[PDB]
């Protein structure tokens, strides 16, 4: 689908900005009744740790966290916030680190459009929820950094 | 390959239409992992800017410019965008005119089928990048223009 500032070598992305400069990922496909799920772990937090995982709709900015803007949501690991619309997140759960993995997935039974069940994990264990009035099948994965030295690696294959 | 409403002398190529008529330059052979990347330096922006710069696969519409149709994409002076496969193009770089370079290549570690890790540069900096379904080897330099007085040069040996 596209990304700006961020490096990638197979399944690793790794930030790739100067001063200031926000990097955002977006997959190719977007989650299904079957692949419903996707998990990224943090190889390396950077200096400011600022690396956000979440879904997000096509032709979302490629230069702004996933969570930021409208119709998207995001799981920030240097706050533990979920972000949905706006710069402000809402407590949600605990920071995450380099070792620490951020997963994200749809309640199978919202692939019957007209709503979508989110759910976040960190390390495999469900952290919170949040319903979108916006349709799933339309929801893609999306990483974003932030500071030198943040890497991760996607797993879209990644199960529980 | 081909081109309409495009007059090539040398490396120069210059719009050379009539009332709405899209010009559109495909070069003969396909990038490779050697020759992985090519540039456009824009010499005249003419009347709208219109000029686009991408790859696009064989047999491709010589009266459209790359990235409006499927599996073709590019970088689009006039709005910064990228186009990969409509004609709605998504916020990408920033926009481009006389004096400016555009850039387009294919990361060799891609040259190993299966997927085009594609990416494009302005100046000789980095812009952002695309990854697409299609296989490498396959994708052809090409260049569109829409407006009188545009003007570019091709160069197909640019490095970085």
């Amino acid at each position: 689908s596209g990304f700006k500032h961020i490096l990638v070598d197979g399944d690793t992305l790794s930030y790739h900005g100067n001063s200031g400069e926000v990097g955002c990922y977006v997959a190719s496909r977007p989650l299904t009744k079957d692949s419903n799920y996707f998990e990224v772990s943090i190889v390396d937090s950077g200096v400011r740790g600022t690396i956000a995982v979440g879904l997000v709709p096509q032709y979302y900015s490629l230069d702004h966290q996933p969570g930021w803007l409208p119709d998207s949501v995001a799981y920030h690991a240097d706050d533990g916030k979920l972000y949905n619309g706006r710069a402000k997140g809402r407590q949600f759960g605990s920071k995450c680190n380099s070792g620490d993995r951020i997963g994200c997935g749809i309640e199978p039974v919202s692939f019957d459009v007209q709503t979508a069940q989110i759910f976040f994990t960190k390390n495999g264990k469900r952290v919170g929820s949040t319903i979108m009035p916006m349709s799933p099948d339309g929801l893609f994965p999306a990483v974003g950094m932030h500071s030198l030295g943040e890497e991760v690696r996607l797993h879209l294959n990644a199960e529980l």
